[PDB]
């Protein structure tokens, strides 16, 4: 149940992934990589990176995984250059299905709801002041096309139900995305602009972002 899954292509080999900058107020803790491009990597703020013996990415006490930018040596901007193009064909992929399983639902205000698996439309910003589920099995699939925003308030939790899982659930986010301080996310962004996680707050899942992201002693691990 659900629509036909976005492919990520090599958009899906990181955590992260952004265009124009990636800050962390230590201590964030990011499990896969971390991209820039087409910036430089002095547009990776926060994570005391070292250089390793190539040139070619750096590490942080951050990261379980190695980072990448734009500048950084052969052949990694062209890695890059891959990664950054099939992520704006996965958000054009995501934001053009057509025939939505529910419109407007709940009017974008998730808290308290269960959301089974199909396509999503809202015209509106989605935000949630409560607690929500996502239930489907291992294999069914969700993908929620969001006009406006997209926010989970403070210490609020997405539940997985049902053998739901992170990697199956796409949010296609065309406005700022927002997860409050020690709130609990599930999914794949595919942000057209910027994503922020606030103080202590989890995302299991990859942000894939084609402007900004900001963590604030943030977790992120990738599904
Ligand atoms: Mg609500």
């Amino acid at each position: 149940a659900g629509p036909t899954a976005v492919p990520l292509g090599t958009a899906g080999n990181y955590a992260i992934l952004a265009s124009y900058a990636v800050s962390t107020v230590p201590q964030s803790a990011i499990t896969g990589a971390v991209g820039i491009s087409p910036a430089a990597g002095t547009f990776l703020t926060g994570f005391s990176l070292t250089m390793s013996g190539t040139g070619t990415f750096s590490t942080s006490t951050q990261v379980t995984g190695q980072l990448t930018a734009a500048d950084y040596g052969t052949p990694t901007p062209s890695i890059l250059t891959t990664a950054i193009g099939d992520m704006g064909t996965a958000y054009t992929n995501g934001a053009t299905r057509s025939g939505p399983d529910f419109l407007e639902i709940y009017t974008g205000a998730l808290g308290g709801t269960t959301l089974l698996p199909g396509l999503y439309k809202w015209t509106s910003s989605v935000g949630a002041s409560a607690d929500f589920t996502i239930s489907g099995t291992s294999t069914d699939t969700w993908i929620f096309q969001i006009d406006g925003t997209l926010g989970l308030a403070a210490g609020k939790k997405i539940t997985l139900a049902g053998g739901a899982q992170a990697k199956n659930i796409i949010w296609v986010v065309a406005g700022a995305v927002s997860i409050e301080a020690g709130a609990q996310f599930e999914g794949v962004i595919l942000a057209k602009t910027a994503v922020t996680l606030k103080t202590g707050s989890s995302l299991n899942g990859r942000i894939l972002a084609q402007t900004s992201v900001a963590l604030q002693s943030a977790t992120v691990v990738q599904k």
